[PDB]
RNA sequence: GUGAACGGUGGAGCAACACCUGAAGGAAGGCUUGAUGAGCGUGUUCCCCGCAUACGCGGGG
């Protein structure tokens, strides 16, 4: 590890303002009146997963030109 | 078929209200635009310096 652990946060949450414009607009057929950010399609979800700038060895029998063309792919 | 694959940090919110850079403080004390340079004496061959190279030229008092 080059660098001390961190931790990112990332977020999925469906656009609530563009999903009733689309349920005006007939777009989105949702008969659904109110969202729900607790559990559903309008789940704001968080999660928070670690990041780590690092360097990493691995140690393994086989071919060389194999395993270089792989890896520059 | 990378414990992978998928995943918006988002929405809203006035740095604003009031506040004298001001009071006092001498540019003065002394100083001719007046002169200065404008006119007033010597009466004939005597030293010394260069170009020459002496046939003579310039020249110090």
């Amino acid at each position: 590890r080059q660098l001390p652990n961190q931790m990112w946060m990332q977020t999925g949450r469906l656009s609530i303002v563009e999903a009733a414009r689309h349920r005006q607009s007939g777009y989105l057929q949702l008969r659904a009146g109110k969202p729900n950010p607790a559990g559903g399609p309008f789940k704001t979800s968080i999660y928070h997963r670690p990041i780590v700038q690092a360097e990493l060895t691995a140690f393994c029998v086989g071919d060389q030109q194999g395993i270089e063309a792989l890896l520059s792919e």
